[PDB]
């Protein structure tokens, strides 16, 4: 429909940069500085008018034209100018391409009787200076007006026409001709040939493209003939420019952002034309365009006054979510004239079908006060934030063309350049100064540092500021003509030391916004100490700035300038500075979290300590909790409620279970008094669930301490209840590794974990070598296949000691004990052949029970514990066991899985409210399930589950764990009404007796923990089920990973797709959601 803004950033012209943040690595570079009292060719030989530029690339070279006149705007004489860059940074010397034009003698206006031209030298005007033809020819073109005095137009349609001619490959010029020509003029009374008259036919058929494209036509409209038929829309909207829309129609911006549509390629616009809703902007041009990676951006003076220059980014080309900064510096204007005016003006860029930039990136030209030519080099993807401290080593880089982190505001007289190991900032201007800025991640407690060098010190100066997102500098470090490092406290400064040229000095500070201060370390040496002369919340930038800041011009000053400044063209003498080795930091508790911060989830722990009592406080209360998060957690979010609820949820859950006791930390299943639980009201039937959960917990000590206190908190040794539940945790422990990487904390628990395996060994085998258990002593009493009091060899125990053995075997080839990997190796063999063999019911295609004459034939959630430790072969003959998850006569049911098959005659028919698992939902179940369909849906060549299939489950787990319309995880619940069938019983509350988020970060997610330093992530979201997604602040063996999904790039700002970042810098990249696999980044 239309273009328009509805973003809330605002910009504030008190300020030259409007306190916007700048986006990521933004360079300007001053391509003209204008010198009247040393014109060279290098400044366009001494005029002081320059003015609207055009850009275009071709043969991997930029073309910049731009126009001047000697010092006043439609004072003649006047020209336009070329120049020429294979990099964007080191320009050619402008080039006069379309001289000086001569009106008749004799020229008239109707709006000035009397007067007539006599020696008068035209005004040149043009929209539009580039065109990139079928045939790869490139055409620059100017226009010829007439002004009679300076208050004249030669825009007014009464015009002399327009011109071109070809640059070639070659640098070289063709000759000019005119393409157009106003009312009155034509070949007879003009001083080039018409275009047609060109022996090159290739030239005239590109002339010629250029008329029957109406989108150039309609850059004319305002120089041309008053009504002339070829331009499209005939109403004088100004400085058009356009772009294609993903589904083809062509959008237009003219100044004021007015906006329409097209939808035949240019010919007619949609009624009305108006301002873009929500945008900020005035005279001075907008340009929007498409960018490499497919979204948009507009690059305009937010301002009624034309300061700053800034960036807005969109997904769609019609709506704009941001406004960010290019350039918020104001060279003073130094050479007075005519209707000149303060400030970065005029954007334009490339026009489509004009160039792309080899590097991808945005460029725009823009005059300053119409008298310095720049550009700026926007990086794409636009970045607004920094993903990741600073660790910045110069010698690395080649040229500043390299340094895509740091912002960079380079003017002719005042360059950064690189020296090797030394970023450096030259200052030989009086009016201007070298200036970078270094966009870090937002912090409250920040160390900064990095060596600095001096060229002098006895002249120029050089100023620190640590800024936050509004520009506010809280505290500042200054390099004085006078000889001193000094630091600014108030009004007053506080001298720290004495300063030396050509000496390296390592300068490390220390701010805190919550202390409120900055010291200032040099070699070591702490040399100041002041509070904070501004209050930030965070710090988001340092600047490095070869001048004191500028005051003028403001808003209140007048817009037109009738003098020169004194000594315009003059020079300060050359001071030089020198930074190496930037480094910065952070103690924050989340600065590990790359992209997303708790400040933002916080409040979920805050709605659940004040959505209901806390009946039971163990080690870390309510109150606390909060915090034990922020440290603690990884950070999760997608646009579905319901899975981010339950994601903070489960973690503020699970942590009431950090219970302090006299040995060490333990992890609680029910935080009531059980009277069968061991010392500490622990109980060993979940520990597997436990210890899969909390291996996600950044702060070690706590699962250190509950492993410990299991084994070894009993004297020494063992909790005696070991002995009643059968047992998974030597493959838990394994599991632990996979995640945090820690060798030593697990070969310390294998002797302890073998006399586990080797007990179970001892007490629960069968003659013919099969495990067996009682259903009460699998934690699942009154089950179906079942066994009280039984030696049935059930799926559960001879599966979890599969991965016991298994794991063990692993911790030998780790250990080094090679007979260790065999002996546990070969019980792994022989325990996965007894499940294969005698445990998978060949009528029912289905694993399960064996009671001691022959198979239970009922299908439970226990048939798909194998695949928990991926026990079975990839055979076809498996797979249809997981038909049953989607058949309702199997395990899907209105909430989720069932515990047995509902098609059998028992299902469900030992009564209620006393814990059966005959049936009814188990979260305990429902987590095994979950974690083995991953593991299957994984590892698995696999036809009978989709991503919808798994995704659905987990929806429906999360749909479960609600009751009273608040989150809660209970004991067990109802497949068909989801009651939680304890009721309003305290027991039930809390209960801890599954897992949930490690199902979101193994399954959902998808991160596969694995032994070596390969990263495997393989998300079960489907396509399209949600625009993104983010899992941040992750533990994964000692390195900070961060896992995200951004369909369209606008939720992160950090390109499309998915995406793994370990410790804020990217690692690998998948255009869709599939398996994506980085390879020794570890
Ligand atoms: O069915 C739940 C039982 O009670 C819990 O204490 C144990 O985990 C399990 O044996
Ligand atoms: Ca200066
Ligand atoms: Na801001």
């Amino acid at each position: 429909d239309r273009i328009h803004y509805t973003g809330k950033e605002l910009s504030n012209p008190t300020y030259h940069d409007g306190q916007l943040s700048p986006v990521v690595g933004v360079h300007n570079i001053q391509l003209v500085r204008a010198n009247r009292e040393h014109p060279e060719a290098s400044n366009g030989n001494g005029w002081t008018y320059n003015h609207q530029p055009m850009l275009a690339y071709w043969n991997g070279q930029f073309y910049y034209q731009y126009l001047a006149d000697p010092s006043d705007e439609h004072v003649p004489p006047s020209q336009t100018f070329l120049m020429t860059s294979k990099d964007g940074y080191q320009w050619t010397n402008p080039e006069i391409v379309f001289p000086p034009y001569k009106v008749p003698d004799g020229y008239t206006k109707e709006s000035r009787p009397g007067m007539q031209a006599k020696d008068l030298i035209a005004i040149m005007h043009q929209r539009v200076g580039f065109y990139v033809s079928k045939s790869g020819r490139l055409i620059t073109m100017g226009n010829y007006g007439v002004a009679l005095d300076k208050k004249d137009d030669p825009n007014d349609g009464n015009g002399i026409g327009r011109v071109v001619r070809e640059i070639k490959k070659d640098g070289s010029f063709g000759p000019i001709y005119f393409i157009y020509y106003n009312h009155g003029f034509n070949e007879k009374n003009t001083d080039y040939p018409y275009f047609k008259k060109s022996k090159d036919r290739e030239f005239v058929k590109a002339c010629q493209e250029i008329l029957d494209n109406p989108l150039y036509m309609m850059q004319w409209v305002e120089e041309a003939d008053r009504e002339d038929p070829i331009i499209p829309l005939k109403k004088g909207y100004k400085a058009f420019n356009c772009y294609t829309l993903p589904d083809g129609r062509i959008a237009s911006l003219w100044k004021h952002a007015l906006t329409s549509i097209s939808e035949d390629g240019g010919h007619t616009w949609a009624e009305p034309v108006l301002r873009a809703k929500g945008f900020v902007n005035s005279n001075a041009k907008i340009w929007g365009q498409r960018l490499s990676d497919g979204t948009y951006a507009t690059v305009y003076n937010p301002s009624e006054f034309r300061w700053p220059l800034a960036i807005s980014l969109s997904k769609d080309g019609l709506e704009y979510t941001t406004l960010n900064l290019v350039h918020g510096e104001i060279t003073p204007m130094r050479y007075g004239g005519n209707y000149k005016s303060y400030g970065p003006q005029y954007p334009r860029g490339i026009q489509e079908g004009n160039g792309v930039p080899a590097d991808g990136d945005l460029w725009v030209s823009y005059s300053v006060n119409k008298e310095d030519m720049w550009i700026s080099r926007i990086p794409v993807p636009v970045q607004i934030n920094a993903s990741a401290h600073a660790d910045d080593d110069f010698s690395k880089s080649g040229s500043i063309a390299e340094l895509t982190n740091w912002n960079i505001y380079s003017p002719v007289w005042a360059p950064v350049s690189l020296e090797g190991e030394w970023l450096k900032l030259q200052d030989k201007d009086p009016f201007d100064y070298a200036k970078v800025e270094r966009k870090i991640p937002a912090s409250k407690e920040l160390k900064v540092s990095f060596d600095l060098s001096a060229g002098q010190n006895d002249k120029g100066i050089l100023q620190i500021d640590f800024l936050d997102e509004n520009s506010i500098a809280c505290s500042r470090l200054e390099l004085t003509p006078d000889g001193i490092f000094r630091m600014k406290g108030g009004s007053r400064f506080a001298n720290m030391m004495n300063y030396e040229a050509g000496k390296t000095y390592h300068v490390e500070a220390v701010l805190s916004t919550a202390d409120r201060n900055i010291q200032v370390y040099v070699d070591g040496k702490r040399v100041g100490l002041r509070m904070f002369y501004a209050p930030v919340a965070t710090i988001e930038r340092i600047v490095f700035r070869t001048g004191e800041m500028r005051t003028f011009p403001t808003v209140d000053t007048p817009a037109d300038q009738t003098y020169d400044l004194p000594d315009a063209g003059g020079q300060e003498p050359l001071a030089e500075y020198r930074i190496a080795n930037v480094k910065t930091s952070s103690t924050d508790k989340d600065a590990s979290s790359a992209f997303l911060k708790y400040a933002d989830f916080s409040h979920y722990a805050e709605s659940f300590n004040g959505m209901e009592d806390e009946n039971i406080v163990q080690a870390i209360p309510n109150a606390k909790a909060s915090e034990w998060m922020e440290e603690n957690i990884p950070l999760f979010e997608c646009p579905q409620r319901n899975f981010e609820e339950m994601y903070y949820y489960r973690w503020w859950s699970l942590r009431k279970h950090i219970k302090e006791t006299p040995v060490g930390y333990g992890m609680t299943e029910f935080l009531v008094q059980r009277s069968y639980s061991d010392k500490y009201n622990l109980i060993a039937c979940a520990i597997g669930h436990h210890i899969y959960e909390s291996r996600w917990l950044r702060d070690p000590k706590y699962l250190d301490q509950i492993i410990h206190t299991w084994y070894r908190g009993n004297d020494g040794g063992p909790m005696k209840k070991m002995d009643k539940f059968s047992s998974w945790n030597a493959d838990a422990v394994l599991a632990r590794y996979m995640v945090d990487g820690d060798k030593d904390f697990m070969l310390d628990m294998t002797k302890d974990l073998e006399t586990e395996y080797q007990r179970w060994e001892r007490t629960n085998r069968l003659k013919n070598g099969l495990y067996w258990q009682g259903d009460v002593q699998d934690g699942m009493e009154e089950s179906i296949s079942g066994g009280r009091n039984k030696k049935y060899a059930r799926p559960t125990i001879n599966s979890y000691m599969y991965g016991n053995a298994k794991a063990l075997s692993i911790m030998g080839i780790l250990s080094g004990d090679e007979g260790m990997a065999m002996r546990y190796g070969m019980r792994a063999d022989t325990l996965k052949s007894l499940v294969e063999n005698d445990l998978w019911n060949t009528r029912h295609q289905f694993f399960e029970t064996m009671r001691t004459d022959s198979s239970a034939n009922v299908r439970e959630a226990i048939g798909y514990i194998p695949w928990y430790f991926n026990l079975p072969d990839t055979t076809k003959k498996y797979e249809v066991a997981w038909k049953e998850i989607m058949d309702e006569k199997g395990f899907s049911a209105p909430y989720g899985l069932t515990t047995a098959e509902r098609r059998h005659p028992e299902f469900r028919t030992r009564g209620v409210g006393k814990c059966e698992w005959d049936g009814a939902i188990w979260p305990f179940a429902s987590a095994q399930t979950l974690t083995a369909m991953a593991n299957f849906m994984n590892n698995y060549p696999q036809t009978v589950l989709s991503d919808s299939v798994y995704f659905r489950q987990m929806e429906l787990y999360v749909e479960s764990q609600y009751h009273r319309g608040r989150p809660y995880i209970g004991e067990y619940l109802d497949e068909v009404t989801g009651y939680w069938l304890k009721g309003d019983q305290e027991r039930s509350r809390y209960y801890n007796h599954s897992t949930f988020n490690d199902l979101m970060i193994t399954g959902l997610i998808g991160l596969r923990p694995r032994l070596d330093d390969t990263i495997e992530i393989n998300p079960l979201i489907p396509a399209d089920k949600w625009d993104w997604f983010c899992l941040d602040n992750v533990l994964y063996h000692g390195h900070n990973l961060t896992i995200l999904w951004d369909k369209n790039g606008d939720r992160y700002h950090c390109g499309k797709g998915l995406r793994i970042f370990v410790n804020g810098k990217e690692a690998g990249h998948a255009d869709t959601l599939t398996r994506l696999v980085c390879e020794n980044a570890l």
